[PDB]
């Protein structure tokens, strides 16, 4: 580790801790925005393209229903998500611009990234070439180096959470499972195909789960499908815990070697969790052509630029029923969300 990297990360941690200890709160309100379109929807919230009525800027507004967050046992997770997002700063992490709450909902107003999910692009082309997968993987490696140095675990890496920006670079979204952890944590969360064995087996786990998930992501980008696939989750879990993985013959030997070390079922032997930390990944032969500083500085020409007409274009996102944003006349769950 060059003193240069050490000093960068020391400053990053100082700046994160100052915002972590004194979080911003209540920095806009709903009637500052016009609603444009629903971009995504889930069991306790949705994301909406909105336009600020005074500046004209577009944003992605995540709206969480407090009562559904409580029912689905996501209180601490939603508090983690906002407290972390308002404190971080890195080129490949989506920016939180405003946050607020009302009688019914929590609101996180983020930069709008018009290029769409990596998932859509991957499914449309089939698979990414190794150089193309490597460009995205390098951004995730650097992002995890940053997050883990702050004692943060991400826990939701998957192609649907990685958006492609106007320059073709990644923006990581969805901090709903991110957590500040010194040592181990225990919650069962994440998407089946991406879960590390130690999550499935109900162990106290650490940042090594993010490095496992990177292995799954690289495999899926390069093959077009994930390494452990089945019709039902329990069948997926049996494959994950087995210690067996099959690689397409078109994978390079270097790619297969990196993946065996990320998809290592013994967490004490897994790349990213050894004495040399992230450098076992950054120095691997599969990354020999990667200029880490040039990626960080966004000086590498991207594999593709998404096609879109302007900052309000939604063509790279898909269509959802447009439902009301109702705000109750009575405050709900005020105590639970006091710190938001
Ligand atoms: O609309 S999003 O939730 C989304 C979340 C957070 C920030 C965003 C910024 N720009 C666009 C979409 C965004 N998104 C697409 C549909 C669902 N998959 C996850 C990514």
């Amino acid at each position: 580790e060059q003193e240069s990297v050490k000093e960068f990360l020391a400053k990053a941690k100082e700046e994160f801790l100052k915002k972590w200890e004194s979080p911003s709160q209540n920095t806009a309100q709903l009637d500052h925005f016009d609603r444009i379109k629903t971009l995504g929807t889930g069991s306790f919230g949705r994301v909406m393209l909105v336009k600020h009525k005074e500046t004209g800027n577009h944003y992605a507004m995540k709206i969480l229903d407090k009562q559904k967050v409580v029912k689905l046992k996501q209180i601490e997770h939603t508090l983690n998500e906002k407290r972390i997002l308002q404190a971080v700063n890195f080129p490949f992490l989506v920016k939180l611009e405003f946050s607020f709450k009302d009688n019914s909902n929590l609101y996180m107003v983020m930069e709008y990234v018009p290029g769409g999910e990596m998932f859509s692009h991957l499914r449309r082309i089939g698979r990414f070439s190794e150089p193309h997968a490597r460009f995205y993987a390098a951004q995730i490696v650097l992002t995890f180096e940053y997050l883990h140095s702050l004692d943060l675990i991400y826990r939701d890496l998957k192609p649907e959470n990685l958006l492609i920006d106007q320059q073709g670079y990644i923006q990581v979204t969805d901090f709903g499972f991110a957590k500040r952890v010194k040592g181990r944590t225990w919650t069962l969360c994440g998407t089946p195909e991406y879960l590390a064995p130690e999550i499935i087996l109900s162990k106290g786990y650490n940042k090594a789960v993010d490095w496992w998930a990177l292995g799954v992501l690289i495999y899926e980008m390069a093959a077009g499908y994930p390494p452990f696939f089945a019709d039902q989750p329990i069948q997926i879990y049996e494959k994950i815990v087995s210690g067996k993985v099959r690689f397409p013959s078109h994978f390079s030997s270097d790619l297969k070697d990196l993946l065996r070390n990320l998809l290592q079922v013994d967490l004490t032997k897994r790349f990213g969790n050894l004495k040399n930390g992230v450098n076992d990944i950054k120095n691997h032969k599969w990354f020999a052509t990667t200029d880490w500083i040039a990626i960080y500085q966004r000086k590498v020409e991207a594999p593709f630029i998404p096609k879109f007409k302007g900052p309000g274009d939604t063509s790279n996102f898909d269509d959802y029923e447009e439902e009301e944003i109702r705000v109750s006349i009575n405050e709900k769950c005020g105590k639970e969300f006091t710190e938001f």
